[PDB]
This record gives structure tokens, C-alpha cells and sequence, in this order.
């Protein structure tokens, strides 16, 4: 039963850094904590085949040391699970970290006590830390998400979740269904569909894919980039979503038939998801006309790979381009192979499971040695609305979260004092690792102020909090997608962020 002045949840790009700032700049005694056995979030957790980032990988990674920024390397374009599981490892040791976290190790409850002004927290592990503050780095996913479909206890075969995938499994030669074309879906599948013996994909909703341009590089390649770094990253906090390209303002119907499509086929070839929706023209979010343009270029390259006619209507994206934009190796060529079978769920969906497989509502049975679900994880709100969480008066989390979840400025919440997210609701969506730093380094700032001043507790009012909501309510309903974050882009986001801790934290009881 320790007692200190800060407590960390989390492990991944969040926490890590979050830790280094706590201990290091402000002197703070500062203990972290994650379920997982060593660090890495994300990355410590997620080792399906193909597993890739969408950002490139001079840009997935911490900006603020500038050494390390020299020293690492990677292999291609984008980076890989491991590579990334491997560059938090060694920015753990660099920073000398590894003391600091509690591994293994589940945070269970968070009590907030209103007479001694704290947190008491506690572990899976019997333990129990009181800490003047809390940062919650448990990320924008929760628990996994797996549907529980009639009868798949009597499945013979094994049954796996993208985000459990165990380490060194094989499905080499193994007949397998994956269930999910999302992100996970798409690469996961890529990367099974030339060595297993048949692949059967459950497609409910088919989503727009370009491809992601994973290219080998030089050492030369990455020196050129080295040489740059400062600008790099000044340009990428100074966009809206810090992916690397400069963010077009060019409208899409401002330009000819002709020239659209030129520039729409220089980004499918260059490749990126995020490039296509937004270093392209700079209305595909905001225009019904530029959006359409976009998902007929992509539905049309669909439509050109996908040789047979009955399986390319089944992956056919439809409708306004206005989910999260995905990039693939190469997932629509997999269903010209004959060992891809494609089933539309939503005009047949699952029936069953059973011993030796899947059983559609047609009636035939697939039969599957492993079924494999990529159907991801359910929301920021999940990995706290799963928890002992109580602020003042015992309020908890879930009380406190009668409906949406809520945030001010996507780091706090009303009365929840000296309690902080990194990546709560209503924050940013971007490459998210630069957010984060804008996060962790304000949380980092906030907390240096608190103590320098003597701060006994700070929390936003629900005044604030929803101003909040309605900022990024009247933001998001000018974009497409509404058709949970603030998608003001970074730049409006750090000046934001500046600005409130400029102005004496406008929008904070201080006590
Ligand atoms: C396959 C995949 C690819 C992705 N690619 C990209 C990309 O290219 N670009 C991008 O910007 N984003 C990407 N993301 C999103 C990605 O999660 C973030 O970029 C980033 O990893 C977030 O890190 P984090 O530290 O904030 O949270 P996480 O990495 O999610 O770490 C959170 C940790 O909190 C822990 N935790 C939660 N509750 C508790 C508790 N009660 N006690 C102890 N521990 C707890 C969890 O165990 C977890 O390890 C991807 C996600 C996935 C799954
Ligand atoms: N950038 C990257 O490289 C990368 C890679 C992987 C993951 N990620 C991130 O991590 C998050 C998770 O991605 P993800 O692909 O694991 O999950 P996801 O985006 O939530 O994809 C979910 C998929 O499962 C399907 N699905 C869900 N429930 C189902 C059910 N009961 N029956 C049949 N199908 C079902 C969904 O279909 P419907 O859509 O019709 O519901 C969808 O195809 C995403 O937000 C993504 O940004 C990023
Ligand atoms: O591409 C991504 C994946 C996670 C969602 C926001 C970050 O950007």
C-alpha cells in the first residue's frame, strides 16, 4: 500500500512518454502500469499477419529527442508491428524507463478521495498506490470486440482475434474464414490469402481501399530524410493531420474531368490512404461532389481488378467515401485467386457455427479449420466504462458518462480532478503519435504549473466541457463523416491547447 505523486495507466507511444515527462522534467515520482507484459500498447498487442502502419514510418514515431530521431531506422515505407514493437522497446531503455511500469499488471479501480485530495488506485496484484495525479494512456481502443455467433463453442477448429493472435501460429496450408474487412481485415487477409489452403472472406461492409505504396528503402533515402527532420516535423504540427504531405486546398470540382482523374491516379500509384482523401483536393470531406468523384475513381479500379463480375459487386464500396480512408498491399487482387471465396453477409448472412464450420443462411456449410475474427475493438469509452473509476463524491465514470462520452479539450473531464486522458473523447484525428506529445506535454505542463503554484486539485467545469462538445459537434456535421473527435486538425488543435494554458487554463475550476 505505496504512496506517490503520479500514476500512469498504460504502456504504449502514450504512457512511455508521459512517464519520461513526469519523472524527468518535473522530478515527480511516477509509477506505470499495463496488463501486458511489457510495453508497447498497440504494438504489444496486435501481431496478426501483415500488421503495417498507415503512417509512414519516419512520421509513426516520437519527435521530441532529437538524437534518437538520427539513430533509428527502418526497413520500408511503412512500418511493421514488430519494428515498431522493437523502437518502443528501445526508447523504454534509452529513457530508462523500465523501472518506472508495473507489467502484467491490471489497474482495477481509481478511487478519488475528496478529504485527502487523491487518487487511491489499485492492482490485480493486491497493491494499492494513492497518487496526487492520474494519467489515463489507455488509448482509443478498448476491449476486443467478437460476436458471439449461435454455436461457435461447438467449432472444432480454433478460433482466433486479430488483437490475440498468438505468437508463432501458423494457418500455412490450414482451410480458414476471416471475418472483417476493415483495416485489420484487409491486411490480414493480403498477407493470409497466398499461404493457406482456402480462404473464405464474411464481408458486411465492403470499404475503400488505395493502395499503401510499401516501398524498400536505402540508407541513403533515410539520410535524405534525416537531414530534414526539424522541417519535417514543423510541417507536420502545423497541418491538420500531420501524415507528411502537404494538405491540399485545391476543390475538386474547381478542376476538369481530365485533371481529376490525373491527379486522383498520381496518388493511387504514389499510394496512402490518408494522401488520397486529403493531399489530393481539399473538399473530398466537405463537398458531396468532390466526395463522389474520389469513391467513383476507387469503385472504378475496383471494377478493373476484380475479374469475375459476381465477386467484384460483393467488395464493391458503396456510398459517400466518409469513413477513415484504408490503404492496402494488394487486397482486391486476392479474390481473382481460386482458393478466395467472397461471402456477402449482408445479403447472406451467418446462421451458425459448427463443428467443422460456418453455415450461411443458403445453407452450405464452409468448412473451416480456423475462423479468425477481424472485427476489432468497441471505443475510446471502453476502456475506462470498464473500470471502478470515481471522481468527487464517488460519481462514477459511467454515471458520469449518462450518455456520450465527453471530454474538454480531449484530456479532462468535469469532476474528475487531476485526472487526465491521453486520447480521450473529442480529440484529435490525426497521425496520432505528434497528438499525443501535444498531449502529454500540455498534461506535463499543467501538472509542472500545479505543483510550482500550489494547486491542490484542477478540473474543467461542464460549462467548458460542453462548449467542447459543441466545437467539435458544429465541426464534425460541416464534414461528410457525420453524414467522437474534434477534427480541427493539429495546428488548430496545438494553438487550442496553447492558447487555454496561455489564458490561465480558461475553462478550470483551480483550487
Ligand atoms: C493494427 C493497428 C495499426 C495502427 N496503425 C496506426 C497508424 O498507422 N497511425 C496511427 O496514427 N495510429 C494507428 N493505430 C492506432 C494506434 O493505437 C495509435 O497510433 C497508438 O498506438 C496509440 O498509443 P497509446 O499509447 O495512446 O495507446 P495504446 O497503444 O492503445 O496503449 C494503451 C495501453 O493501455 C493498457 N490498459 C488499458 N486499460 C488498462 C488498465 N486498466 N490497466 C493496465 N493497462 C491498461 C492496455 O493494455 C494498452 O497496452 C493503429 C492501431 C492498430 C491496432
Ligand atoms: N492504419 C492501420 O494500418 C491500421 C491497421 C489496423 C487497425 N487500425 C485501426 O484500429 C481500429 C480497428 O481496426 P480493425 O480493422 O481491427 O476494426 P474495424 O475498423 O472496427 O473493422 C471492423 C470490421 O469487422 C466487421 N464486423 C464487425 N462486427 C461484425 C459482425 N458481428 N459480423 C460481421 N462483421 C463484423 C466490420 O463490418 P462493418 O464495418 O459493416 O460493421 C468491419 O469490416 C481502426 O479504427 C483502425 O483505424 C489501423
Ligand atoms: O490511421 C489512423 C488509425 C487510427 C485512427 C486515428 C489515427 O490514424
Amino acid at each position: 500500500t505505496h504512496t506517490v505523486d503520479a500514476v500512469v495507466i498504460g504502456a504504449g507511444f502514450g504512457g512511455i512518454y508521459a512517464v519520461h515527462k513526469l519523472h524527468h522534467e518535473l522530478g515527480l515520482t511516477t509509477v506505470g502500469f499495463d496488463k501486458a507484459d511489457g510495453p508497447g500498447g498497440t504494438w504489444y498487442w496486435n501481431r496478426y499477419p501483415g500488421a503495417l502502419s498507415d503512417t509512414e514510418s519516419h512520421l509513426y514515431r516520437f519527435s521530441f529527442d532529437r538524437d534518437l530521431l538520427q539513430e533509428s531506422t527502418w526497413k520500408t515505407t511503412y512500418i511493421t508491428q514488430p519494428e515498431i514493437l522493437e523502437y518502443l522497446e528501445d526508447v523504454v531503455d534509452r529513457f530508462d524507463l523500465r523501472r518506472h511500469f508495473k507489467f502484467g499488471t491490471e489497474v482495477t479501480s481509481a478511487l478519488y478521495l475528496d478529504d485527502e485530495n487523491l487518487w487511491e488506485v489499485t492492482t490485480d496484484h493486491g497493491e494499492v498506490y494513492r497518487a496526487k495525479y492520474v494519467v489515463n494512456a489507455v488509448g482509443l481502443l478498448s476491449a476486443i470486440n467478437f460476436p458471439n455467433l449461435p454455436g461457435l463453442d461447438t467449432f472444432e477448429g480454433e478460433t482466433i482475434h486479430t488483437a490475440a493472435w498468438p505468437e508463432g501460429k501458423s494457418l500455412a496450408g490450414r482451410r480458414v474464414g476471416v471475418i472483417g474487412t476493415g483495416s485489420t481485415g484487409q491486411q490480414v487477409i493480403t498477407s493470409l490469402a497466398p499461404e493457406v489452403e482456402h480462404l473464405t472472406v464474411f464481408v458486411r461492409t465492403p470499404q475503400y481501399s488505395v493502395p499503401v505504396g510499401n516501398r524498400p528503402v536505402n540508407p541513403e533515402q533515410i539520410a535524405e530524410i534525416k537531414a530534414d527532420y526539424d522541417r519535417i516535423w514543423e510541417r507536420a504540427k502545423n497541418s491538420a493531420v500531420a501524415f507528411g504531405f502537404e494538405e491540399s486546398t485545391l476543390p475538386a470540382m474547381s478542376v476538369s474531368e481530365e485533371e481529376r482523374n490525373r491527379i486522383f491516379q498520381e496518388a493511387w500509384d504514389h499510394g496512402g490512404g490518408f494522401r488520397f482523401m486529403f493531399g489530393t483536393f481539399g473538399d473530398i470531406a466537405t463537398d458531396e461532389a468532390a466526395n463522389e468523384a474520389a469513391a467513383s475513381f476507387i469503385r472504378a479500379k475496383v471494377a478493373e481488378i476484380i475479374e469475375d463480375p459476381e465477386t467484384a459487386r460483393k467488395l464493391m464500396p458503396k456510398g459517400l467515401f466518409a469513413k477513415r480512408p484504408l490503404c492496402d498491399s494488394g487486397y482486391y487482387e486476392v479474390y481473382n485467386r481460386p482458393n478466395v471465396e467472397a461471402v456477402a453477409i449482408k445479403e447472406n448472412p451467418i446462421r451458425e457455427v459448427t463443428a467443422k464450420g460456418v453455415v450461411t443462411e443458403d445453407g452450405v456449410l464452409h468448412e473451416l479449420d480456423v475462423l479468425v475474427f477481424a472485427t476489432g475493438f468497441d471505443a475510446v469509452d471502453g476502456n475506462y466504462r470498464r473500470i471502478e473509476i470515481r471522481g468527487r463524491d464517488g460519481l462514477h465514470i459511467n454515471d458520469h458518462w449518462d450518455g456520450q462520452p465527453t471530454s474538454y479539450l480531449g484530456v479532462s473531464t468535469a469532476n474528475f480532478p487531476n485526472w487526465f486522458m491521453v486520447l480521450g473523447p473529442n480529440g484529435p484525428f490525426t497521425n496520432l503519435p505528434p497528438s499525443i506529445e501535444t498531449q502529454v506535454e500540455w498534461i506535463s505542463d499543467t501538472i509542472g504549473y500545479a505543483e510550482r503554484n500550489g494547486v491542490r486539485a484542477i478540473e474543467p467545469t461542464p460549462e467548458a466541457e460542453a462548449e467542447w462538445t459543441e466545437t467539435c459537434t458544429e465541426i464534425a456535421n460541416a464534414t461528410l463523416f457525420t453524414k467522437l473527435f474534434y477534427l480541427g486538425g493539429l495546428r488548430n488543435y496545438r494553438a487550442v491547447m496553447a492558447e487555454v494554458a496561455a489564458d490561465g487554463y480558461r475553462g478550470f475550476e483551480v483550487k
